[PDB]
Parts: C-alpha cells; structure tokens; sequence
C-alpha cells in the first residue's frame, strides 16, 4: 500500500517518513 495523505490533499509518497514529513505541513508544526 502507497503511504497517501488524504487531508482533499493526497500526495501519494513511497516513503512513511516522506509521509510523515509531509504531514507536518497540516499537523505537528505551527
Ligand atoms: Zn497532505
């Protein structure tokens, strides 16, 4: 399975970190 964000925004990404990281652009920083 494709690490998917799905804020809708769904970058697909490879990596959980890439994920992750991305994730802190919605969420986990201000
Ligand atoms: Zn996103």
């Amino acid at each position: 399975r494709p690490f998917l964000c799905t804020w809708a925004c769904g970058k697909r990404f490879t990596r959980s970190d890439e994920l992750q990281r991305h994730k802190r652009t919605h969420t986990g920083e201000k």
